[PDB]
């Protein structure tokens, strides 16, 4: 079969499996730029256009996309320079994990399912923040970011588009609800903004609510409802009232409450207190 793992594909390649760039074949606006569906040498495709200058720095941060290799993160096909930057990524039949917690159409995620889907994006983290030296970050953690496949498991999407963007024209970067105090108010950037923002996660996977709350005009973070369910006389009895509905009471409480218990650990104001990718995936272990 094929030994490469990335192709460079050409101008003229792309413009022809998306009808010269239609607005039929494009799918999202996103950020950053614009996604179009694209089928690419016996592939679905999804391509993602980034307005960059093609700077010697900006490709030494392409190859960390095209060199990383994880089976919890989405597949960067290939990449295009001509004229910008066109990033090719693997299709994921079922939508992100927000569609699927916060959006009708598709069955409930089972609790199992969503200890699965919490454990396979925390691992994606984890080699993110441990695959080579210094450092990298996702800087965009959140529900729309992690793809669901057919068999209901987990991979972190659109890793290292912050540091490309920022880098190549050196909100500005991250989601409301999804960036810690820190970040949102400092800009101090550090491997803990994912911890923070994967927090919100395991919140959303309890609760099926939006990071922000949907009186008005004035918003109201997940982060602060679990500190008002927990922080109570009975913490299992205000937990029990924020589960997902839709999941009824087929859940362990016991299990739910070791999730938002790590949730609470990844959302701590003080970043330094703030655990690991690395124990957030053996923490998960336990419940799986
Ligand atoms: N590799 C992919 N496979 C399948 N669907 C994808 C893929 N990448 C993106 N999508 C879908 O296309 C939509 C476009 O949004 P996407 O490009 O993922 O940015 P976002 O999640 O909206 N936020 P940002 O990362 O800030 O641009 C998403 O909401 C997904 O549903």
């Amino acid at each position: 079969i094929m030994v490469a793992k990335s192709t460079e594909f050409t101008y003229q390649e792309l413009a022809k499996a998306t009808n010269n760039f239609s607005l039929d074949n494009k799918i999202g606006q996103g950020g950053f730029g614009a996604v179009y569906y694209a089928e690419l040498r016996g592939e679905k495709t999804a391509i993602k256009k980034m307005d960059v200058q093609a700077s010697s720095e900006f490709l030494c941060e392409l190859k960390v996309l095209t060199h990383v290799h994880h089976l919890n993160l989405v597949r960067l096909i290939g990449y295009c320079v001509e004229g910008s930057l066109f990033l090719v990524y693997e299709h994921i039949d079922n939508g992100n994990l927000g569609q699927y917690l916060h959006g009708i159409g598709t069955e409930p995620l089972p609790w199992s399912s969503r200890v699965q889907i919490a454990l396979d994006s925390a691992r994606g983290l984890e080699y993110i923040h441990e695959h080579t030296v210094p450092v990298y970050i996702h800087r965009d953690v959140k529900s729309a970011n992690i793809l669901i496949d057919k068999n209901l498991r987990g991979k972190v999407a659109n890793f290292g588009l912050t540091k490309l963007i920022e880098v190549g024209n050196s909100r500005l970067v991250g989601t409301f609800g999804y960036m810690p105090p820190e970040y949102a108010q400092y800009g101090d950037v550090s491997p803990k903004i994912d911890v923070y923002a994967f927090g919100v996660v395991l919140y959303e996977l309890i609760t099926a609510k939006n990071a922000v709350l949907k009186s008005v005009a004035e918003s109201k973070g997940l982060v602060q409802l679990f500190e008002e369910a927990l922080h109570r006389m009975d913490p299992l009895e205000g937990l029990r009232k924020l589960v997902d509905p839709r999941l009824k009471e087929n859940y362990p409480i016991d299990s739910v409450l070791k999730m938002a218990q790590l949730g609470r650990a990844c959302t701590r104001d003080n970043p330094l207190l703030r655990p690991s990718m690395r124990s957030i995936v053996v923490a998960l272990m336990t419940l799986s």
